[PDB]
C-alpha cells in the first residue's frame, strides 16, 4: 500500500504527520471529526474518514476505507480534545478521547495489520501514540491530561510486548509545548511566554518536528515499546 | 482524625481500615457492600454505600466522615476491591470492558480525590504543618485487553500523582500512590493462587493485604512522603 | 542478632537511621571515617568500624566486626561526600564514594547475609541504598551527583532480581533536601530559602524521617527492587 | 560542521560516523585504535587516538576537530566500543572491574561532554537557534557483577542527561542519550549470537549498528529532541 491512519489528521500534529507520510510515499486516511476541506486539498492519496475515536463502529469504517486504498500498516494516534484554557464530565471526556480512543484505534487497527504479509520480511506495521500534557500549571483539566498521558505511557510497553508475535511495533511520542490550534484560545503574547519557558529551543515546537519523529520511528525497526519525549527539555 | 477508605470492606481496603482503626482514626468504609464487615469492626467504623464515580454518593460518604470528626485521610482502594469484581469476573474481552475499568480507576480516583481535597483543605492544620493525606492505589493486575486496561489504569493514577500533589501543596495535603503487585485478596483454586505467587521474585508469594495497610499508615505517619508512587510488589 | 551495618552512620541520615535501628532492637555497626565519639555515646549496641566504603579490605573488616556482634541481616548505605557549595578528580571522587562504595558494601554484605538462616523463614536480610541529588541548580558537582544517583537507581531492580534466590531484598531511598551537615557550608538563610522551595512540607527534611522510612522498608517484606522518593514533591 | 565520534572506529560509533559523513559532516574518530578504518573512510574523516578519561588526549581530539571546521556534534560511543573490549574480554568478576567499567562510562562520558561543550558554547549559532548537540550512549549489556556494572553505568549516563541539558540550554547545546539494547558489533559463535537475538521481542534479532546511527542523525536533525533518553531495543 502502504496505508497509514492518522487520527486527528486534519490539524496540528496530525496534519503535519499526514503531510510527512504523503511525502514519504504512503497513502493516508485522515480519521477526524472535521477538516474534510483540508484533506481534499492534499489530493487523492489522502482520504477523509469522519469518525470519533471513542466510537468503535466509526473507527472500523475508517479502517475499512484504509483497506480499500492499499495495505494498512501504520497508525498514528494524534486525536486530542480541549483547548488550553486558564467537572467530572469534562475529566471523563478528555480521558475518553485521549486514552480510550487511542486504545480503540490501536486494538482495532492491530487486528487488521496482523493479517498482512510482512514486508527482510521482518515487519507488518507500526502503531504510534501521542501522550499529551497540559500546556501550563493551573490549566483547566490538568489532572485529566496527566491521567490520560500516564495511561498512554503505561500501556506502551505491555502492548508492544503483546503485539511482538504479530510483528507490530508500538511506540509513543510525548510532546511538550507545540504550536497547534489547541493553544489558539490563549492570546499571542501568552503563547510566546510559554515558548520562552522551554529550555532549548526556547520556543513552541513546530508540528513538522513531531511529524519528522513519527516518520523516523516508522523507518527505524529497532524502536519498540518506548516513549520519546519531544519537548526541548521542559 | 477520620479516614475514608474506598473499597474498605475487603482486601487492601479492609486491611488498611483495620490498621487505621488500631492507630486511633475513625474510618468511613466507602464500598458497594460490606455492612456486616463494618459492623464487625465496631463503633469507630461506619459504612457508606457508594460507587466512587457517583458524585452525590461520594459527597454523602464525606458528609458522614465530617459528622464523626475531622476528615484528614483518604485511601482509595476501590480499584482493587468489590467494585472491580463484576467488571472482571467474566473476563475483559471488549472495548466496553476496557472503558469501564479505566473509568472506575481514573475517574473514580479523581472524583474521590477532588471531593475529599475540597473538605480537607478547609480543616485546621495539625508543627501545624499538615491538613491531610490522600493515597491512591494504582490498579492490581486476564488476556491482552485486560492487560491494557490494567496498564492504562495504573499509568493514569501514577500520572496524576505528582501534578495533584503540586496543586494541593499550598493546602498542606499530601498526595501519594501505592502500586501493588500480586496480592491475596478475595478477588483471586489453591494451585492457581500458588502459581501466581511463584512468579514474584522475593518474597515469592502473594502479598498480604496487611503489608499494603502497613505502608499506607507509614505514608500517613511520614511527613516527607509526597508526590510519589511506591511499588509494593516483591520486585515483580 | 540482628546486626545492621550503616555506612555514613555517624552523622546526618546515617546517624538518624542508626538510632532508629537501635530503638527497634537491632545492633548496629557504624561504618564511617570519623564520629567514633558520637557512636561511643550511643552505647555498646552500636559499634564503630573505621572504613572508607571505596576500600574493599576496610569494608570487609567492618563486616567482620558486625559478625562478632550477631547475625548480619541489614545494610543501609548512607555514606556520601562533598558539602553543597555554590574537576574530573572531583567528579570521580563523588562517583567513587556514592556509587562504587555503595556497590562495594552491597556486594560484600550480600555474600555474608546469603549464608545466614532465614528468619515464616522467608527473609535473610535487606540492603537499602541512598540515591542522593544536588541540593540546588548550579551546585558545584551537580552532574556527578546526578550520575551517582542515576547509577544507584539503575542498579536497584537488577540487583534485587539477582539476590531474590538468596532472600535478600534490595531497596533505595531517594531523599530530597534534608537538614544534614552536608548543607552546613551554606549560610542559614540560604538553607531556609531551599526548604521553602519544597512544595509540601515546605522545609528541610528531618533525618529521622529518612530513618523511619528505612525501618519501615526493613519491616515490610513486600518492598523490593524499588526506589522511594522522600522529598516533599520537589 | 564537524563531529567527534568516540568509539568511532567500530560498531555503533563507526555506523554513526558513516551516517554523519553521508550527511555532510566531517568527523574526528576518537578511539584507542582504528587508523586503517579511518583511512578507508576517506578525506573527511580523521583519527585521534585517545582514552575518553584522558583530559589531554580528548582536548587534542577536540583541537583536531576545530582545525577541520566548526565543532557542533559529539556522539559518545566509547562505552560500547574498542575501549570496553579488554575491560570485559576476560569477564567482570571483581570490584576493580566494576569500577573500571563505571569509570569509562560515567567519567569518560562526562569528560568528553564537559570539554566538548566548552568548545561548542563558543561557536556562532546556525533560525540561529542551535550551536550544537551532544549525544551519549547508555552502556550496552556476563554474570551478576557484570550486570551491576552495566546497570550502574547506564543509570549514571541516563541520570546526567536532563540536568546537563538544562545547564547547557542557555548555550544552545542539546544533550540527548541513546540507550541501546542488544546490537551486532564486533564486541560479541553464530549459535550464541542467535540465542541473544531471540530474547528481543520484536524485531527478534540483534540491532544493526546502522539503526543506532540513523537515530543519532535524526536527533541531530530534530531541534526539539532535548534532555531525553531514547531506548533503542526492540522492547527488550
Ligand atoms: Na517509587
Ligand atoms: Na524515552
Amino acid at each position: 500500500d502502504a496505508v497509514a491512519v492518522v487520527t486527528g489528521g486534519a490539524s496540528g500534529l496530525g496534519l503535519a504527520t499526514t503531510k510527512r507520510l504523503l511525502d514519504a510515499g504512503a497513502q493516508v486516511v485522515v480519521l477526524d471529526i472535521r477538516g474534510e476541506d483540508v484533506v481534499a486539498d492534499l489530493g487523492d492519496r489522502a482520504r477523509f474518514a469522519a469518525a470519533d475515536v471513542t466510537d468503535e463502529a466509526a473507527v472500523a469504517s475508517a479502517l475499512d476505507l484504509a483497506e480499500t486504498m492499499g495495505t494498512l500498516r501504520i497508525v498514528v494516534n494524534c486525536a486530542g480534545t480541549g483547548n488550553a484554557i486558564r467537572s467530572l464530565a469534562a475529566f471523563r471526556k478528555i480521558v475518553d478521547i485521549n486514552l480510550v480512543g487511542s486504545f480503540n484505534v490501536l486494538r482495532l487497527a492491530a487486528e487488521r495489520i496482523a493479517k498482512t504479509e510482512p514486508v527482510n520480511a521482518e515487519e507488518r506495521g507500526v502503531i504510534i501514540n501521542t501522550a499529551s500534557v497540559a500546556a501550563f500549571d493551573g490549566q483547566i483539566g490538568q489532572a485529566a491530561y496527566s491521567a490520560s498521558k500516564g495511561g498512554v505511557v503505561g500501556m506502551t510497553l505491555p502492548i508492544a510486548r503483546d503485539l511482538a508475535s504479530h510483528r507490530i511495533r508500538v511506540m509513543t511520542i510525548a510532546p511538550g509545548l507545540f504550536d497547534t490550534p489547541l493553544l489558539a484560545s490563549l492570546p499571542e503574547e501568552a503563547r510566546a511566554s510559554l515558548g520562552k519557558q522551554v529550555p532549548h529551543p526556547s520556543r513552541l515546537g513546530n508540528p513538522d518536528e513531531y511529524g519528522a519523529l513519527a516518520v523516523h520511528i516508522i523507518e527505524n525497526p529497532m524502536l519498540n515499546g518506548e516513549v520519546i519525549r519531544l519537548d526541548g527539555a521542559i
